[PDB]
């Protein structure tokens, strides 16, 4: 991977254990297991966390931020948003659909704009 | 890879492909190449992106949020911290380093994206 790791701030980390447990769940993924204030999620080719942040103010997104989880199938983008739906987070404008690549879009509990995606 | 693709947003679009290029060449990632109002740059294994937010506002960085590049070497970490000071990033804290065993080198691109570059022996 190009990538070593991705984190992002969350503001309330059981909360987003649940979200990220659910989201990153239907791809094969997780759950988190705690390293201090953070959980990782990790496989052979990444590691994913969530992190209170450093400086002790609230986490926020990023405008302009947006993290790509790489999916199996294009099934596997419909449960990703729907378990992410289901679990504290909020959907984007744009339906999951083909884009002309399979895309789904959601927002995490905290604004953090996540994406699954699949390339048949 | 876990992760198909990462953005992070940005102000001004030269100046990022600019620092970008300097940075992400170091680790062998070759330039930025444009696609509507965004730079990728793309390996066999994930691809990086900046992009004008979409929503036309300003880019922030969000409070929490780290990026990370991985290197080959703790070399290929300090030549990443290099290009990154010497194109308009700023270092964080610590300075580059062995930490508990990894290597990594940590900067804020020109739009205070956290970044860092990472080696695993």
């Amino acid at each position: 991977s190009m990538f070593s790791h991705v984190m992002v701030g969350v503001n309330d980390l059981e909360v987003s254990k649940k979200f990220y447990d659910a989201l990153l769940g239907t791809l094969g993924i997780g759950p988190g297991v705690a390293n201090k204030s953070r959980y990782f999620y990790r496989s052979p080719a990444g590691t994913f966390g969530i992190t209170t942040p450093i400086n002790g103010q609230p986490a926020t997104h990023g405008n302009g931020s947006t993290l790509g989880f790489a999916a199996q199938s294009p099934e596997q983008c419909d449960a990703f948003h729907a378990a992410g739906i289901a679990n504290g987070g909020t959907t984007c404008e744009e339906p999951p659909g083909f884009r002309d690549l399979y895309l789904a879009y959601l927002r995490d509990p905290d604004g953090n704009k996540i994406c699954a995606l699949h390339r048949p």
